[PDB]
This record gives structure tokens, C-alpha cells and sequence, in this order.
């Protein structure tokens, strides 16, 4: 926890990066309930998850007008910048910028955007040591899959914490779209996650790296040794999944570190044939009950994933899953009985069930 | 079954393989007893993707008033909010307004807009209270099949479902999550009563699902060619079907008469089939194989004639386009040419040294001869 | 079509541009398309030039017929 | 001509020089009596930029003072011209006087209008008119092929994509697919969605350049439609009894006595040989066929606008050798040899060698300009 | 000069230092007695990301009553430069023509600076409109002999892929078929359809570096139409 | 050092090419030569540090902060020169705002280009500072960033010379005036020879003087001569507690194997020299710039992959013996 609760106001921002199956989103939903205690992301902490298609959504962009002929500049991310003082007017800010319904009351916005017009000079008329110190957290998720140069023009370079409200070398830019001239405070911090198995530098945004850091979170399967398993699953039915699991590794062979052996021995073979980045997270077997389901795990979703991986490629998928030239027997891939005119050989999926499905999962390690 | 566990467990499911196979019909088959309904619009809506759906058609777009613009919302948001306000009846005045409105399938009024854009306000003000051990179970369920679901682009049109669709990530899930929409400013979550069902082609590798994030989300089910289907039994118990009429008997004697004209042999076009399908895999990939709905609805040894000529053999010059070599092999016929076989070596041979053949339309016994010498 | 001039159109208009642009600038190619490879100076379609390149290259040249020199020529394909 | 009944549309294509263009010009000017663009004539000129949007139909933002004015598809060049031919030669038909001042007298004058008016009540006059026309538009198979011709000429074909600029009319242009021939067809249309045909009222032809080979019909489908008549570089005309023939037909203000001094002079200085300038491109061409693609031939109209010796000066030394550097960019051998001075280094020599030589043993050759009755004489070697 | 009279174009080869830019302009200037870029001497530097929508006429967002949706055809420098000549070119001419009320709008017009009327455009189109058919009905005598004289300067032409920039000038701009040759060509421009042509007294005059030759000048077809002159770095 | 032999020949060429390899103090020297006498310590005019990022629509061009951050200084390097009337003060104004104008006054904001047409034309030419240098030039493509760039720089094409030269650009014209005060001059490198020298006609505009990295800055009395600039809170004499030909036997050791077979603008830098203080800090000189970073280039080449020590599991030695 050391790395997690106090690694955030030393840089601006901090992007959680790795393969698929490490839980990022799940360690990023995690602190807004040590940190903000807020079950509910309505106040204080808030979740979006970007795509292809968001523009003009991340600050204030003139929007219809509510309910006329024909016409204001609605924002929709500065109502969490306009959200980090009270700790009249401000003390019922929050409620205004936390409108649930229609927020345009006739006269509601009114009230709102004047005082707005005055924060720029009651805190330009402010000192800044007095809010250097502050007593929030916004979650982009998938922030490589939308376009970081179109749904932030130039305003990335406003995160930094000299560039924020408390700071010797910091100002604040008028807004386009009629905005009031803008500034980040020092106390919003951006948790990410990013995917690095389609590319190792998806968003190639060159201020991107120099105002976020980056952590390579890695598939951990220490999380799959049987005793570890229980710890994450337990938190009437907390018994009935003992007996379950102690089942689950009998039939196993006694073994609890199985599952964490079976993992890192593929990823290790993954990470020669393919990219570091390709390797498998743990999270496609922490919902494993019985043997069945882990039968299913493997031959309805990380076999066809390892197929796409090696398409055609019949000695790397063998390999990997340490069928090692093995053409007949328990294998997940047999030969087939024909060769072509110019060496060509083929091998076809086969179903295994019973132990000769488990045995063939033990020569993988 | 292996749909509906998976479609349980997991919350999305993408049945992929060559073209013939029944991808596409599992999944009718598959929603029409859950939901009882041979016609979709209530608990059960049917789409098809290709290269011009976009976000704003799926979750939710602006698009214009017969007043500029309003957002309208897309078909997985039609569908996620007619699950959820399905489920919260059972679990009252307000949000039975709310079902009538969605299940409208006639336009809104503007007076109606806004009075849909109110009433859910205050259903995700509702389940933002409730706790995660009632949405859990909900008594009906909801089927959203996207046929050919690898000719869009995934990515743009799972706009927030890329986080969104996971199960414990749902309503009544362990990491149960709502995300507030860029458009309208409102938020939204999906319901673990809606089940998403995907059909996909894995011969194209051009439309290939290679976002490995996506591929968690979903379980993949691979439905193969069988051509044990093919065999003289199973035929007629795969054309025993819905058409209940007179023409059940008369039609097992034309296949009883068919087969009578193929030596009897009632694992013919199975043979037929395998022998093919394990060829095309060695020379192209796995996913290349004939599927077997091409040998279904065959019953005259004329209409196996038109399904040879007119639909596998022009397939079939197309993977080896002016390749006779890799052809006559599939076809076990390398060295023979000049004779009763499918192309013809020309007796013309090139003047810088080329060789080529001409396809021959074999008819009559010859045209069996040249397909048992397949096995 | 049905006049000698006809199929004189058709061919020289037509098959030969086609034929031509096929095979560009491979005129043993095309020559072989109307079997008349080692027949040179005659009535042919593609007359040898009698210049060769300064390395060893070798070009043709497009040879006009018109009445009882075309006939023999087309019976030379068959 | 006989080609253009026949087949409907002619593509003319060779080598840069050869009059192609000119041939296309003077045909239409002297079958339509119209010598200017518009009235049944039409002359346009394909590039990359070109759409099938701009060709047939596209929708257009037309901006007027009244708002929405714009929003309206646009028929283009083509679609106009095969309007206004089709109607044309619907004015006049034999007992089938069907509307007879419909089809002759309501949109000609709006096809034809030079003031490109949004008239908005009459540009709905404009659809009501030709749905009409369509469906009047097939009065009778046989009475169809017997209107007033027109023609279009599409020059540089090959610059622009055919396959997308020309859409539906790869069916169409077939001649028997047009209006009453033996397969009549008739197409719907994606964006007005008014149907569509061609008649044989309009005659397409077309300019091709084939020395780029990167512009090529590779389309074979494409040329089943056209034909093709080759013009070869005719290096005859350089001749003075044609190259007078082919310089003074149009201009008669005494000049024609001019250019006979200007010439009977310069043949006599050429060795009083009427066939020098001749020579000179045909042993040229054969050599450039050789060593290069034979499209990349010098065409004779490099040579036709010389009337005096320094004005050939000036076409050898800023026009063609040039050229001849460009075919050929640090091959000095084959240009040297295209002059029949493979291996000279010396003076009366276009290209001198020079003495350095690469520490990797590379060698090259400086060009050398020639002037007076002594340069005259290097041309002679290339014929030796 | 004379090349000018004959070809109608010319492009000055040569290497980077070459004094090949500046005599360009060098000439310009004393044969058009104007020093300034003005009516005539216009100057145009390529790049590669040039285009032909730039260069004879394309669609351009205009502000209709400060509303952005009007899209209307603007005329490139091409096309206001070949009109401005023939424009002024027909000052001088016989009755028919020589009324100038409209041909001293329409000349003005182009002489005119970067703001265009919501209310100017269309007496534009108007006059243009009628020019078509004023100089289609005018014979071929007087148009050879026009008296004010344009030139067009084009700097770095290897730049741009001249195939595209130029569109209808690889027909327009060859000495015959401009506005009075014995070949005179009119052609319909892409965008709406009008009438375009190139009068004589419209001269080109380019300027090519051959360090980038993969980019630099490949189609041999647009060679025959301009001429060369080498430019070597003389000390 | 350079110092002393620049300042006597810029009105001749304008930007003069003083080339070296990367990594070396090139990046500092730089920045040198913009501190010293003017002493200009604020960012936006003057004193920016630049590196493009090859993103160009691209002789100006590229539109939308409509063209480009620092579009705009080849008219100011002489405009502040050219101020001794509103329109004379006029400039400095909207300049001097660093914010986003508003859309009241639009048409007042972009008028101001009618006066100097003319004006301009009938300056005196000899009537005459700013920097602004490009970096990461050659990264990207040199042809793409270079449109009308390289004939307008020349000696005599400026402005002060003889040859006259105006600027052209589209949509509403606005042509500039051209001072030979300018400094742009651009890092030249051959880092990678895949877009080094491109554009090999480059003639008429720049020279070649080679800077290597000096070999004289490794002496007790020249190590930290220069390696005292950044010290601020009492440095100055720190490391004067643990000093009680010594490392010259380091360089030209290696740095004249980067010339015979080697490549030799693939340079490795001194930057990394700065601070060398501790007894700890001695691993870094033999085992992370030397062997390392001098195995994996050739290809499995041995000559050059076993060069590594002028001073397979991989050995472990610490150099004391
Ligand atoms: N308790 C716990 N559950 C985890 C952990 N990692 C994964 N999980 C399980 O799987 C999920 C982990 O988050 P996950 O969905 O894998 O991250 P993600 O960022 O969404 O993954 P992606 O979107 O980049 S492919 C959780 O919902 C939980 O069910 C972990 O470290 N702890
Ligand atoms: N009864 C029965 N019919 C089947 C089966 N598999 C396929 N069919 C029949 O095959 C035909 C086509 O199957 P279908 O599912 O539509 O292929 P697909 O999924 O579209 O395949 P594609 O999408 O890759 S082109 C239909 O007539 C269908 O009923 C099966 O298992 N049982
Ligand atoms: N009078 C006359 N002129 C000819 C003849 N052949 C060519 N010319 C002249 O040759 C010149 C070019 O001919 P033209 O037909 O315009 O070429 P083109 O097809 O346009 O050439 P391209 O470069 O675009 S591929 C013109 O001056 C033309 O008049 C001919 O037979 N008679
Ligand atoms: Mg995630
Ligand atoms: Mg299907
Ligand atoms: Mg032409």
C-alpha cells in the first residue's frame, strides 16, 4: 500500500499500464474507497471510460439550448474542476455543480456562472501558500483509446504541480467557447489504465509521458496458489466455496501451486516466442470453482486467444503449450494423417476430458 | 449446454468459425424458447454490424427534431434500459411509465421527451441506493444478438461496454460500476439481465477480433464444420423440421432414391466432406474448410451437381486462383489429368514453358466416380 | 461483324491494343500468342526490327495488312 | 468516324507528339458545325480530382440568398450532355408526337440556361420534366436510334480514375445497351434517383498518353467499351511538301509565301534533303524503341513549328535533349548510342567523359552545347 | 523571352543556388512595369501538400450573414490571374465586346482585395457568365492579339505533384489551343460547370530543383508543353 | 572552448552550421550563446527552447495557434528595430497577450496589414535580436520542413543586399520583411544516414566547422571548469573533501576507434560527465558507457561487439587491479 496511497503528489498524474487480466480497473476502484470513501462516484470522484468518439465532453462546449428555438457553453469536466475552498455562496457550490436533474434551472445556471466570474480574481486576488495545501480522484479508463490530442487541445500541460492552484510559476488561460479563463487545482489526480499488449506506446503524445507516470503492473499469479485464492474470494456462502476449492486441487493432485506454476510457465514461453506484453493475467482464473470451469477457461477463451496469437503457426502454439512436437495422444492439437506436395502438414483441435485433460496441462510445466 | 453457461458466466459470447456452420442459427435457436417469441422487439432485439454503425447509433447520438437536435438513444441503450425497467418490476407507478415509453415503438412527442429524459433521472438516482444483492436476480431475461459482429469496428461502437460488460463489473456485481455518458451528461451502467450473443467469420483475417481486451470480455464458443450430419440419419433428421406437412415421407425417399444412386454408402457426403475439409486445412489455414450447409438441402443427384459446379469448385478456384496443382490436390488428382477428372490438362504447353488445365463438366456416373475417388 | 473489313477492325482496333497492353513490351510473348515466334519479315502482325540494342536487346515493330495477306496470317493461328 | 458509329466512343492513344487531341477538335468541330464548347459540343479534361459525383451526380452545397438553396444534387457535366442530346432528338419524331413540346420545349432551355439559375420552383420543374421523360422516354424501342448527333471529348482519360468517374455508364456505353439498341437498359440512379440512359445521340472520345506507364488502362473490362486507334509519331510530316501542307491551310494572309521562303531555304541548307528532319525523328524513334518503350518515341510536334534553322536550334537543345536526359539519368551510354556515338568521346560529341573517376571507380560524361552550320552537322552521324 | 512568344512556358532547371528564383522575378519586373505582385507578376511557391482545388477553383467555407454552412466555388490564383489578362485584354475590342461597364466590374472585381461580397459574388457570376458566350460568338482574329501582357511566377514546381495541381492545363496551356490558335480549346471547369480557357497573353515562367528527383518531374507528356533551360552554378 | 571566433562573421552568411554528434554539450552551449549578453530569461520571445516534433501539414503553412508557436519572428527580429506614429506602436500590444482573443472585435484585430504594403518597399535597406533555432530537424524529413526555405537565407537575398526579395502567401496575401539579424540555423547531424543530407544540393548558404568534443576536458585543472554553472546553494567547493593525466587515459582511448571503421557522429557524450564526486560513482565509466554500450551494435560482429574494454555470461571484475 506504500506504493499506492502516497505515490500521486509527487507527479500530476499516473497511468496504470499492463497486460489484459491484471485488474487496474479493479486497483483504481479500489483507492476511491480508501482514500474518498465514496461507494457511490457521483461526488467527489468520478468515472469515465474514453473512446474514439469523445470530443468537446472532456470541458465546456456550447450545447443546445435548454428546451427553446434556438445556445450555451455546457460543461461537463470543469464540473469536476469547478468541484475542488469551503474546507454561502461556495458552500452550496458543490450542490450546483452536483445537479442531478436538469441543472438548467431558468435561473439556475445564473446564479452558477457569476460565481464563477469571481473565483478568477478571489483567487487572483489570493495568496499562494494558503492553497498549496488542500484536505479529488478522476478515473479515465481505456485513456489510450481516445485521441488525448482532440479531447484535450492544449490543457495536458495544466496537471503539473507547479502548474496548479498553489504554485510559484503557474497562471491560468482564458477558456474558448466563452469559458472563464481556466486552471487545474492541485489536489485533482488522474488514475488511468492503459493497454500495452496492442502497442507499447499506444497514445504517442510526447507531453502524454512528461506530465503522467507509468507503472507495468504484472500478472501476478502468486494469486492463484490455492490459500491465496481464498483470501480474495471470501470478501452463508464463504463455506460452501471451501470444500469447493479443496475439491478443485484433490482432483489436482494436492497441489496449490498449480494454477500459479501453469500460469507464469505459459507467460514465460509467451514472452520468448511473443512480446513481454502478451502475456496472460490472472484474472481468467479467479473465477475457477471446479475443474469444468477451469476446462471451459481454457478451451473457450485463452486457446483461441493463443490460436490468434499463433495463426497457422502449428509448431509455436504446440510449443507454448509444451505439446513440444508431440502429434498423437492427450494433445490439445493432433496431426492430421495427410502431408502436402511441398511439405505441408496440418494438426486439428481436439476435445480432452477427464484426466487425460489434466495430464495434458501437467506437460505444459 | 455450452451457451447458456457461458452466456451466464461470462455475460457475452462470440461464436466464431468457417462459413456453413450453424453460427448464425444457434442463435435464433437459442432465443427463441428463452424468450418464447419468434419475433424480436420485446426481450429480444436482433442487429447485424458492418463498416457504418458508429457510437452515436449504438449508446447514443444527436441526431435532429422534425428544435435543432436532441440525443436519441442508440439500440444497446434501448435494450439495457428495457432489461433493467423490466427487472425493477418484479423487485412502481413512474417506471411503468418509463417501460412504456422505451417499449414505444412508435416516435416520441417533444411534450414526451423530456418526460422520458425525467423519469430516468430518477431510476439511477433509484439504484444508486439500492444494494448489490438485489439486482442480482432478475426474473425475465434479455437477448441482444449482434450477427457479424467482426465487420464493425468493436472498439468505436463499445464505447463504455469495454468496461462495462464484464460480470462483476454489472448491476449486483462484486465491482459493480456506473459510468456517467460524454453525450447528455447522464449516467449509465448495464444490467446483468441483458446477455449479449456475437457470430463471427474467422475465414476473413483482414476483419480479425485482435483486441485482446475485448477477447476477455466474452467467451468464445467455436461452432466446426460436421459433416456427421451429412450421413443419410442424421440428413433426415436434420430436414425433419418445422415443415410438418405432407412432404416429410416423400422427402426420404428422394434421399432413400439419392443415396440408392451412390452405391448405398450413407456415410458419402460425410466422407465427402471430411476428406475436403482436412485438405483445405493443410494447404490454406483451418478456418478455409467448407461448411456443411453447402450438402443440407441437397436431395436429386442433380442437385449435388449444382452444389459441386456452380458453388465449391468457383470457391475453390478462388483460394488457388490459377493454381491447378494445389487444386487437383485437394481433389486427389496431381498426376492424372487427360481423363475423367474435374480440369483437363490443355495439350498447348507455353512457349516460355507454361502449363495450365480446363475445368470439365463431369456428368452422369462419371460424376460420382470423380467424387468417390475423393475417400 | 460480317465484311473482311470487319474482322480487319476488330482485330487491329480492338484484340491487338488489348493484346498489347497484356504483354508490354514482352514481344516474345505476344508472338507466341499468334505462334509465329521464329517467323520474322513476312505477314506478320509484329515484323522484326532490323536495329538490336547496343547490350543485346531486340525490338519489334506493329506490321498494317489489309485483303489476301491478313487471311493467311489468321490461318497461321489455326 | 467509322469506329465512333460502331462502337460509340473511340479512345485515341500514343505517344505525346502524334496529333491526338487536334484530330479529336477537328473531327467534332467539323461534324457538330458548332466551333465552340456548349450546343451539342463538349470537351473536358479527367484528373485525379475529377468524382463521379462531379461527372454525373453529386449532392452540391449551392449557396443562394434564400436559405436551403443548397442541399440539391447537382447533376454534372455528363448527365447534362446526355440530357440535353437525349431531348434534343426527342423533338422530332415520325407519328409518335407524344408531348411534342414537353421533350422539345421544357428543360432544354433549362439544361442549355448559361445562367446557372436555382430557379427553386423550376428546378422542381426540372424533376417533374424528366420523370416524364423516362417514362416517355421509352416511346418505342425502334423510333429510339434516329436523332441529331453529339459529342464530348474527355482529354488525359487515363489521369483520371474511369473506373469511378464513369459509374453506371460502363453498362451503358455499350452501344447496344443504349436507347433502342437490341438490349436497352436503363439504371437507377443512387442520389436524385431519377433513371438514367445513355442514347446514341452522344459520342464520347477520348486522349490517352501511354509513355506513363503508371496512368495505364489496366481496366480490360473498361476497354471492351472503347476502341483504340494507335497514332504512331508519322515522323512523314517533318516532309516539306506536307510540312507546308499542314502549316498554311487555316492562315492565308501571305504568310504562307513566308514560311516557303523560311523553309525551301532551310531544307536547301539541310543538304537539300526534304527528308532530313525526317530521318532524324524516325531513326530516332527506332532507337528509343529499342533500348526503352516504344510509347516514349519523340512525336513530330516538337518538329512542326519550325520554319527556321535557329528556331530547330532552340526544339533540340530545350525540348529534346532534355527529354533524352530524363529517359535516361546517368546512363550516358544509351543516349550515346541513341546518337550513334556509343563510344566517341570527342569533339562534334553531345556528351564528354569525364576524367575523374569514383574511389569506387565510378566514371561520368559532361554534356557540350554545338551551334552554327557545325552543330548542324552531328545530326547527320546519328543516321551513320 | 522568345521562348515566352512560342512555348508560352518555360521552367529553369537547376540546382539549389543556382540563380534560378531571382532572375525569375528579375525579368518579370521589366517587361510588366510593376514592380509589386499586383495585376500582373504573380508569384506561387509550391510544396507537397498543394492542390488543384488551390490552384483553378475548389469549395471553400464562406461566412453568408456570419454563417459557415455556405459553401460556394472560389476561383484559384490560376483562374483569377488567365481571367484578370483576358479581362483586361478585352478592354480593347470591337462593339460587340466593347462596352466595358461589365468588363470593368468584372476586371475590378478580380483587381479587388481578400473580402469577397455575399452581395459581389454573384455579379460576378453574372458578368463571367455572360463573358463565355461574349467571347465564344467573338471570332478568332482579335483574340490572338491581345495587348496587355500577365505573367505568373512558379517557385519550386519539383514540389507539388504537378499532374494534379495542374488539372485542364495539361490541354489549356499548350500555345495553339489557348483563346486564338488555329486549335482553340474552351474547356468546363470541374466544380458547377463553367467555361474556362486560357487567353495568350498569360505566360508561365517555373523554377525546378533536380536534387529531389524521385518527387521532381516524371511526366513526360507535361515536358513537351513548357521549356527547359539549364541553370549551372557559374562562379 | 568556441567563443571567441563566431562573433566576427554574421552579417556575411546569417546562420552559420557549427555541427557536432549528439549527446556531447551541444544542447548547453546552445543555450549559451542566448543567456550571456542580453540576458532574456523570459520564455515566449527570445529565449525558447526548440525541438520540432515532424508533425507538418508543411513557406509557412499548416493551419487550425493558427500556424505555429513561433511563427512570427522573422518579422519581429527587426520590427523592434524598425519601432523609431500608432502604427509604429501597435505591434507590441496584442503580442504581449498571452491569451485567446475574443470574437467581439475580430475584424479591428486583423486590419492593421493596409498601411505597410508599400511602407516597406520604400524603407531604406540598410535601416537595420531574436533566436529562434530548430532542433529535431533532421529526425523527420528535412524535404518536408524545407519549402522556400533555402534560397531566401542566402548572402545576398536578404533584405540588406542588393537582390531584392519579398514573401508570398496565400489567403490574404500578408508578405513580411527579412532581416539578417535572424538566428535560425537548425542542427545539422548524420545521427542517421537514412535523411542525412537528402537534400544534397546544399550549396550557396552554410559551411562546415567540426566541433568534437574536446579531449582537454578531463584534466584535475579542466574537469569541472565548466561543471560549476548549475551549482546555486553553496556547491561551489563541496568537492574539496575527497580529491585527497589522471583520467585522460579514457577518451581518445575510445574516441579515435569511433573514427577508423566506426562511425563517428555516433559520438558518445560528456553531459554525463557533470558530477563524477563520490567513490561510488566509478562503475558507471567502465561497465554503463564503455562495454555495454559498445557490444550490441555490430552485427554479432566481433571486432566491434568484443571493444568494449580500452580502460556468454557477462564477467564480474570491480577495477581496482
Ligand atoms: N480482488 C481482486 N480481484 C482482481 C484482481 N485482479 C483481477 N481481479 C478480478 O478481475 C477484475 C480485475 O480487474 P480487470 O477487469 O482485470 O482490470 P481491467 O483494467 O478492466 O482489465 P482491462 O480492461 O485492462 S483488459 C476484478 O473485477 C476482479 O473480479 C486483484 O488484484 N484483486
Ligand atoms: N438443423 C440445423 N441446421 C443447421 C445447423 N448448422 C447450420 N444449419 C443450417 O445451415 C444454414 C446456415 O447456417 P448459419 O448459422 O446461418 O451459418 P452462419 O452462422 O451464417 O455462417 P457465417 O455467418 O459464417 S456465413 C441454415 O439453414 C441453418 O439452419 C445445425 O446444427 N442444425
Ligand atoms: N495541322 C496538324 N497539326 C497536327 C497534326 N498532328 C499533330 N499536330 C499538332 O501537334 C500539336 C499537338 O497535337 P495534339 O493532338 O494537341 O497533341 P495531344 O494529344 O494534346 O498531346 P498530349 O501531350 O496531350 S498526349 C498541335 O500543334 C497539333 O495541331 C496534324 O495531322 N495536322
Ligand atoms: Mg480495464
Ligand atoms: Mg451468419
Ligand atoms: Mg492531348
Amino acid at each position: 500500500y506504500f506504493r499506492v496511497d502516497m505515490l500521486l503528489n509527487k507527479k500530476g498524474q499516473v497511468i496504470l499500464y499492463g497486460p489484459p487480466g491484471t485488474g487496474k480497473t479493479w486497483i483504481a476502484r479500489k483507492y476511491v474507497v480508501e482514500e474518498t470513501n465514496e461507494k457511490t462516484p457521483g461526488n467527489k470522484w468520478e468515472f469515465i471510460t474514453f473512446h474514439q468518439s469523445y470530443s468537446y465532453e472532456e470541458f465546456i462546449e456550447g450545447f443546445r439550448p435548454r428546451t427553446d428555438n434556438e445556445i450555451r457553453y455546457v460543461v461537463e469536466d470543469g464540473i469536476f474542476k469547478k468541484i475542488a475552498v469551503k474546507g454561502k455562496d461556495k458552500i452550496h457550490r458543490l450542490y450546483i455543480l452536483l445537479t442531478k436533474k436538469e441543472p438548467l434551472s431558468p435561473t439556475e445556471y445564473e446564479e452558477y456562472l457569476r460565481l464563477k466570474r469571481y473565483l478568477w480574481e478571489l483567487v487572483g486576488g489570493l495568496p499562494k501558500d494558503k492553497l498549496k495545501n488542500l484536505t479529488f480522484y478522476l478515473i479515465i479508463d481505456e485513456i489510450n483509446r481516445g485521441n488525448i490530442s482532440k479531447i484535450f487541445g492544449e490543457l495536458i500541460t495544466l496537471l503539473e504541480k507547479d502548474k496548479r492552484l498553489g504554485g510559484e510559476n503557474q497562471l491560468i488561460v482564458r477558456l474558448p467557447y466563452s469559458g472563464e479563463p481556466f486552471a487545474v487545482p492541485p489536489n485533482l489526480y488522474i488514475i488511468g489504465t492503459m493497454n500495452t499488449a496492442d502497442r507499447s506506446i499506444a497514445l504517442l503524445d510526447v507531453a502524454l509521458r512528461r506530465r503522467f507516470a507509468f507503472i507495468e503492473v504484472e500478472p501476478r499469479p502468486e494469486f492463484l496458489e490455492k490459500e491465496n485464492l481464498k483470501k480474495i474470494r471470501e470478501k452463508e456462502d464463504r463455506k460452501r466455496l471451501n470444500e469447493k476449492l479443496n475439491e478443485l486441487f484433490s482432483k489436482l493432485g494436492n497441489d496449490n501451486y498449480f494454477l500459479k506454476t501453469l500460469l507464469e510457465k505459459i507467460n514465460v514461453r509467451i514472452t520468448v516466442v511473443k512480446d513481454r506484453d502478451h502475456r496472460i493475467g490472472h484474472s481468467y482464473f479467479l473465477n475457477v470453482e471446479t475443474v469444468e470451469d477451469l476446462h471451459h477457461v481454457w478451451y473457450y477463451e485463452v486457446l483461441p486467444l493463443l490460436m490468434e496469437y499463433f495463426y497457422n503457426d502449428w509448431e509455436t502454439i504446440k510449443w507454448v503449450l509444451n505439446e513440444k512436437g508431440k502429434e498423437h495422444g492427450n494433445v490439445f492439437f493432433e496431426k492430421l494423417r495427410l502431408t502436402g506436395p511441398n511439405g505441408e502438414e496440418a494438426y486439428q483441435l481436439k476435445v480432452l476430458e477427464g484426466d487425460a485433460f489434466i495430464g495434458a496441462l501437467k506437460r505444459i510445466i
